[PDB]
């Protein structure tokens, strides 16, 4: 609509919900090309930081051959 858009992130990433979120579902992105286990995924969800989702993914990835 010609409206002005209302709250936008353009300022800057002051969100973190949204990169959580984001880094949250790209991360199970990665599970479901795999095929792995739907826990793994669930796993994610209760991501407290993104450095765990980094790491529990880096670890789960290592892990394998």
């Amino acid at each position: 609509m010609k409206a002005i858009f209302v709250l936008n992130a353009q300022h800057d990433e002051a969100v973190d919900a949204n990169s959580l979120a984001e880094a949250k579902v790209l991360a199970n992105r990665e599970l479901d090309k795999y095929g792995v286990s739907d826990y793994y995924k669930n796993l994610i969800n209760n991501a407290k930081t993104v450095e765990g989702v980094k790491a529990l993914i880096d670890e789960i990835l290592a892990a394998l051959p």
